């Protein structure tokens, strides 16, 4: 039989979540969400079974000064996993070191905050000095700011970096808790802002999208699966299945 593929992933609602049960769950059955449905579809098309493993360091992946990667990106570079199936952003820096599939979803960075402020854009956010802001540590949003040559975003990076110990949060849940309980705005991908703001009516998006990009399945460079995964994603795209999956996991609208 075909070797069981190792899938690296990360907990992120509604992509990958713990299933709630009153009885024991083991292996892949512990997880549910958009990315688990995606895996069920992809595996049917490609002819494999798989083993879902949460990334040990709990990170998406960024490179340090020495050029060393961490998170799911490192798992792929080091051939610890066959595929990364997660809300994993397709970026220039990552594409040089792993092989991404074509995108299964598009999104852009925007701002998550509470309601009631006059802040209406990243320019407003960077200029004012009343509320702090940051991003999840070692993801693509952090890297977007780290790499930017746009003045507003360079300032925002300098600010985030100066207060990194505090401004850069471990995960999105810590980020949202910080937004809810302190004067802190979270830089977050728009599809995640969409999800949270239809559930917690105290939260809102600030401004529009500051970029545009996609999520893709990651594989190690040279992977014999990437092209087959791309073909399968295009099939799911054209058949309307990706759209159906988004509707299933984001349903519905709960806030004014
Ligand atoms: N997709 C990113 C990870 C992350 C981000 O950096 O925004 C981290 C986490 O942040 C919240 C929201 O943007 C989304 O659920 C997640 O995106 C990546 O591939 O590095």
């Amino acid at each position: 039989a075909n070797r069981t593929l190792i899938v690296t992933t990360i907990l992120e609602e509604p992509y990958v979540m713990y299933r709630k049960s009153d009885k024991p769950l083991y292996g892949n059955d512990r997880f549910e969400g958009y990315c688990l449905d995606l895996l069920k579809e992809l595996s049917n098309i490609l002819g494999f079974i798989y083993d879902v493993k949460l990334v040990p360091d709990g990170k998406y992946g960024a490179q340090n000064d020495k050029g060393e990667w961490n998170g799911m990106v490192k798992e792929l570079i080091d051939h610890r996993a066959d595929l990364a199936v997660a809300p994993l952003t397709i970026t220039y820096v990552r594409e040089k070191v792993i092989d991404f599939s074509k995108p299964f979803m598009t999104l852009g960075i925007s701002i998550l905050y509470r309601k009631g402020t006059p802040i209406d854009s990243a320019d407003d956010l960077a200029k004012q000095t009343k509320i702090e802001y940051g991003a999840v540590r070692d993801g693509s949003t952090m890297t977007f700011f780290k790499k930017s040559k746009i003045s507003t975003y360079e300032k925002m990076w300098a600010f985030m970096s100066s207060r990194q110990q505090t401004a850069l949060v471990r995960n999105s849940d810590e980020g949202i808790q910080r937004v809810l309980t302190t004067d802190y705005a979270l830089l977050m991908e728009s599809t995640s802002i969409e999800y949270v703001t239809q559930r917690n009516c105290n939260l809102t998006q600030i401004g529009g999208l500051i970029d545009s990009k996609g999520y893709g399945v990651g594989t190690p460079i040279g992977s014999p699966y990437r092209d087959k995964i791309t073909i399968a994603i295009l099939q799911l795209q054209e058949e309307g299945k990706l759209h159906m999956m988004k509707e299933k996991w984001w349903r519905g609208n709960g806030c004014p």
